């Protein structure tokens, strides 16, 4: 086997073709070079199906001869998507009597020898920089006779150097082919004789956590409904009294009510604080909004999946309206209008006409609190009754009745339950991302990114609830849904340690149950890595943890812990911004460089790497770390010949 | 002073406008958000001129109402370009009363306060990560009255955090509108009465290396001609004694001839090996190919400029056909044919048709050693006479002579002087960049990037010399000419230590003369930093140095030094790549983690950071480090407030 590449499109063609969805050029080759606006990667045809990775393609259509081809297969768990190959497209054929000598074809048309080590793994005969494999996701692993064994999806790394590859095996594709593309998940399942995890995909208004738990209780079962929102959990208790004549148990941090009833509503956080499942307590457990990828929900759901069976439950329902891989569809009640540039109010490069928001109750989503304060002011500058809401502020600042423009972050989503006449959406969110930067250890960085379909649908769903609404937007873009960053795993161990008195080992068991359960949001498996680093964080200063807990910023454990190390070396923190405010009083005694454990923000002080905890975390970085490497458009091909 | 942004084009419109060069949207506001295909940055209108940074725009045209607007001003040394603003567009105007409280407008419409600290520097009241400043190049620094003080060009960094900003002062924009828009430099300068540096920009064949120095020696001056290429240098000497009747002195490694004549032809390397200017010797030094950004040339030219006046010369001539900022333009003898996907031979995503290269003598430029060998091994399969040439092979592997298709890297253009029927250009090359990555120290990475105007020009220029030629290519366009990376500064210090017995302080004096001389290729001024690193690299093993020098690969001092530190700790090298072959002998005795000094490639072994030299280099990374932050197209704007703050 040998290979070379042929480019068939340039920038301009690729953008035009991506907008229209019409690709006229004939699909030749078996390995295609594909591209979205943000990324380029590979697609491989097998058994008449053009396959690639979910983390590159998302749920996007493939531009084709008669216009956009919508995906025939999507499996977020296998990181696999497929489109029916356009008429007259070659296919590699599956490899059955497989060799251990495989060849990986990259986007540079290189043919890299790989030695197979298991269903999904292969060692590179000669290790290479991970940068060299990027853009080759979705290309084939070939057995010696040129038949397909799988498609490449991730490199396995030691300190930035790829030594092994992870792939989606051909058999998994055949399983996905023989799976039903359409499955009915809209009705509540019947309670089985032995334990089952089941999925409920249904709009908000189906009664996922009002009607369906009502109905279960009527058949004699005890039901626990978990929700990420306090305001929503509290609110179910009133509604269920009015609407179904059940006064349920309510468990939040701010407020608990035990009536002895057969239905309990809890936060995930309060469920965690109470130590998880009581044996005997519940028959069914409904995990509502299980699309939610915040650390408390993930840890919470992970706890239910580890413990439920053994505490006597027979049914776990994983419930959401926006499951992984779902796409934003029209809402009959909601008119959608792109923002233009003619308007009095500037808003993320577009404009809001004052007429759109003068009078009425309206919600404008902003990515940051700084922008909420900004817009809430510029709107009082024009005589609108505006109010900012974000983490920290009390929800009471939002008037329950009367005109208002609420300028809010996603904190709104758990603080406040009401709806609005309209929603205006900046279409972006602030996210955290881990870089394995080895300078000295890892970095957690905050970025602004394009929203995904879950965020778009949750934001838009603040209007149109049983009455007509308007959704105005800055951009129609929408990144793939149902994935989250390894930094969310870090947060889970952080919270396990800071709040729920979980050991890292204990936290691993729960997260492992989450990862290994299909049909939930997905993430790189880095449990060992993160467990290993929290295990060495011993003897934290109780007093520092206390302040970082109460200040309520992110990574209270890792921050407090760095504080601890700095304070025991009478040394300053990475910097004097608010992150390290738990240390302001000790300032005048603190001198020299910072013994840096990791980077959670800008580091303005000089640093030393000689602290034994820094050396422990640096040793932790030698772990195997699996990293990944408008219509989708074919921009070239890789022609295959030994 | 407050600001907000307006987006006026998306991706599709932006590509269409960059190709047509026609933009009808009217130009509102003072501060435009502009884009190329690869980057995005700012551009600020002052006094009817729309200004931005050379490192962003290159010599590119701006899309305007009637079509592409050519640049009116191009000053590579100030990193400043300017297009005549369309009629009716708003401009800012200079600050009148000299405030020191400044405001930087970023591409995000943030306004950050800056304290003026010099003609072109100002410190950030709140130090910020450089990432937040990227793409704000070309933005204004405003005084409190909203008037223009300069444009932002770079951030001064300690360990990744911006603490100061560098800007092009509004004076330098007056200094620029107060001069002619066209200059000559097409003629050899007359010899002045006292020392002067002059530029000569003339086509190849002008006889810039043959005809002009003969003239100067006719007037009875001693002249030295420095060239990067040993082949070109022997070729000028051999050409002189024939078509000119002077047997010039020749100085090269392979061949040195002292005839006593008043013309001398040398490479920059032999000149450096000779200890530069031997006082009293020459009146005129011609520095040919002063566009070359190889380390030997930069160091030679720098030596000439530091030493020539004090050694009694009256004229230094900086000579090239492709000066910084120069655009490629059609050559009347050469027809340029875009390759397509149709052809028997796959070539960088495109294809070359056989008919196009079967008869005659042709040159195919490929980016690497391995692509040449593959493309030769293939072409000789199809049955053509194909030889590969690249660094480490003999110039004579080429025939003189028969039919031939030579498949070469850029090494060709120092090793070999002949030309061809057609040239096929992949239009990419290999470059080294440094990354201040703190993992633990710095990284020198090799990447394959798009060629620049100089490279296209010299590659094309191997066809159609006074006859006819065909130039075939994979891609149009160029990145800007006349800029080189900080890694090249590192190479000069390395070469100074390894080959030319220069201490780092001495190397700094030569490179400083080069940076400070205008009209030469430019680079970020990282002299103090690199000097510090090399000053700490003491007691190198002479045997390892001698092997890395002879093997001919890059950074032989940095490699030998890492090898030295490893051998002395009985530790393994970072990997067992070819780069570390001077340690192969010792492999069985070497154990444990490598004391890593810096990253020159993949590091596969475990690493320890406790070695004293590692810490010393880590400490050097606290130095102030200045980093930079189709038609150009306007894709948005930043509206500044009219009253109050
Ligand atoms: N589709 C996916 C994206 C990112 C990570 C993972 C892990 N399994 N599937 C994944």
């Amino acid at each position: 086997i040998t290979a070379y590449s042929q480019q068939t499109r340039g920038l301009l063609g690729c953008i035009i073709t991506s907008l229209t969805g019409r690709d006229k050029n004939q699909v030749e080759g078996e390995v295609q070079v594909v591209s979205t606006a943000t990324q380029s990667f590979l697609a491989t045809c097998v058994n008449g199906v053009c396959w690639t990775v979910y983390h590159g393609a998302g749920s996007k259509t493939l531009a084709g001869p008669k216009g956009p081809i919508t995906q025939m297969y999507t499996n977020v768990d296998q990181d696999l998507v497929g489109w029916q190959a356009p008429p007259g497209a070659r296919s590699l054929t599956p490899c059955t009597c497989g060799s251990s000598d495989l060849y990986l074809v990259t986007r540079h048309a290189d043919v890299i020898p790989v030695r197979r080590r298991g269903d999904s793994r292969g060692s590179l005969l000669s290790p290479r920089p991970v940068s060299y494999l990027k853009g080759s996701s979705g290309g084939p692993l070939l057995c010696p006779s040129g038949h397909a064994v799988g498609i490449f999806r991730a490199a396995v790394c030691t300190r930035g150097v790829a030594k092994a590859v992870d792939f989606v095996p051909v058999e998994s594709m055949e399983t996905t082919m023989r799976s039903p593309v359409f499955t009915d998940n809209s009705s509540p399942p019947a309670v089985p004789q032995s334990f089952q995890v089941a999925h409920l995909h249904a709009p908000t208004g189906s009664g996922k956590s009002t009607k369906v738990p009502a109905a279960y209780a009527a058949q004699g079962y005890k039901v626990l409904v978990l929700n990420p929102s306090v305001a929503a959990t509290l609110g179910f208790g009133a509604y269920m009294s009015k609407a179904h004549g059940i006064d349920p148990n309510i468990r939040t941090g701010v407020r608990t009510i035990t009536t002895g009833a057969p239905v309990t509503y809890s936060t995930y956080g309060k469920f965690l604080a109470d130590g998880g499942c009581s044996g005997g307590a519940y028959d069914i457990i409904i995990c509502d909004e299980c699309h939610s990828t915040d650390s408390t929900t993930i840890l919470g759901i992970g706890t239910v999946l580890d413990q439920a069976e053994t505490a006597g439950a027979r049914l776990v329902v994983l419930a959401t309206a926006t499951p992984p891989g779902s796409v934003t569809v029209p809402h009959p009640n909601i008119e959608e209008v792109a923002l233009s540039n003619t308007g009095e109010i500037p808003f993320y490069g577009k404009a809001i006409p004052i007429e759109a928001i003068r009078g009425g109750r309206h919600l404008i989503f902003c990515h940051s609190k700084k922008k909420c304060d900004e817009l809430a002011a510029k709107l009082s500058g024009l005589g609108i009754n505006a109010v900012a809401y974000y983490r920290g502020l009390d929800v009471s600042v939002i008037p329950t009745i009367g005109d208002v423009v609420v300028v809010a972050t996603d904190a709104l989503m758990t603080g406040y339950t009401g709806d609005f006449d309209s929603v205006i959406d900046c279409n972006t969110c602030v996210t955290q991302t881990v870089d394995f930067s080895l300078d000295p250890t890892f970095t957690i960085e905050t970025t602004t990114v394009p929203q995904d379909a879950v965020s778009r649908s949750q934001r838009r769903g603040r209007t149109g609830r049983g009455r007509r609404g308007i959704y105005r937007f800055v951009t129609p873009g929408e990144r793939p849904s149902g994935m989250f960053d390894s930094s969310v795993l870090c947060e889970c161990y952080d919270a396990g340690c800071a709040w729920y008195e979980l050991t890292p080992a204990e936290t691993s068991v729960r997260l492992r149950a989450y990862l290994n359960t299909p049909g939930l949001p997905v993430c790189q498996d880095h449990l060992e890595f993160w467990e290993s680093v929290f295990t060495g964080l011993t003897h934290i200063d109780a007093h520092f943890l206390s302040q970082t807990k109460q200040a309520g910023d992110n990574f209270p454990y890792l921050v407090a812990y760095q504080a601890t190390v700095c304070a025991r070396a009478q040394a300053p923190p990475p910097s004097w911004d608010q992150m390290w405010k738990c240390l302001i009083r000790l300032k005048p005694t603190l001198h020299g460089p910072t013994p840096l454990l990791y980077r959670l923000g800008a580091v303005q002080n000089e640093v030393t790497l000689t602290h034994p905890i820094t050396k422990y975390i640096m040793a932790c970085m030698s772990a195997d770390l699996e990293v990944v490497t408008g219509s989708v458009v074919i921009v070239g091909r890789i022609i295959l010949s030994s």
